[PDB]
């Protein structure tokens, strides 16, 4: 497998050390009020050799429909079969537009929008900017606003085989430059994609195809 960005979708490209950085920022909702962000859940294992690997309808409270949802809450697997829980149990996905300020390892990125996936480390991080300590001389952040932002520093560096977010860290706020300007904005604007599409009917919502599904692999 390999390059991505292509299709509009931006990935870290890490080094032989499975080390790697960059400077992206996080964009606002494409459309009005909110939602910046899409949140979409899914199962993702192998087993017998074979892959279940599809989204989960829990994503906006329907566990019913979704078999492995099923399959966890009857048999109780997060307490009789921890093993199985953890192989089977359902992941939840970030989505965001972001803006490539610095990508070292591929220059011809910045300046670009694309859409980027991740998971709760670097969710947390962007949490942590609202829920500040003021004792501290911390102020909330709105990370995605246009104006009020601030650029992450993506960093990763491999421990236990695992891609470690520890450096990754917001810096101080300042406005995307040259945002207002129309041509600028608007160009902007064309290349973000709307992050609710990943959260409509995608759910094959015909759990018995998931069923007999989830059944060969199983
Ligand atoms: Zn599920």
């Amino acid at each position: 497998g390999f390059s991505s960005e292509d299709k509009g979708e931006w990935k870290l490209k890490l080094d032989n050390a499975g080390n790697g950085q960059a400077v992206i920022r996080f964009l606002p909702s494409k459309n009005d009020e909110q939602a910046p962000f899409a949140i979409l859940v899914n199962h993702g294992f192998k087993k017998n050799g074979k892959w279940y690997i599809e989204t989960c309808s829990s994503t906006h409270g329907d566990y019913d429909s979704c078999p492995v949802c099923q399959y966890i809450s009857k048999n109780d697997l997060y307490n009789t079969d921890n093993k199985e829980y953890s192989l089977v149990k359902r992941k939840t996905s970030y989505w965001a537009n972001i803006l490539v300020v610095k990508d070292p390892a591929a220059p011809e990125n910045e300046g670009k929008v694309f859409k980027y996936r991740f998971g709760k480390k670097i969710w947390d991080k962007i949490n942590a900017m609202i829920a500040v300590d003021v004792e501290m001389g911390e102020t909330p952040v709105d990370v995605t606003c246009p104006w009020e932002g601030a650029n992450f520093v993506l960093k990763v560096k491999q421990v236990s085989g695992f891609s470690n977010y520890d450096e990754s860290k917001f810096l101080n706020q300042s406005a995307i430059p040259n945002i207002d300007d129309e041509s600028f904005q608007k160009e902007l604007f064309e290349q973000m994609v709307d992050l609710s599409e990943m959260t409509s009917k995608d759910k094959f919502k015909s759990f018995e195809e998931l069923n007999t599904k989830f059944g060969q692999v199983m």
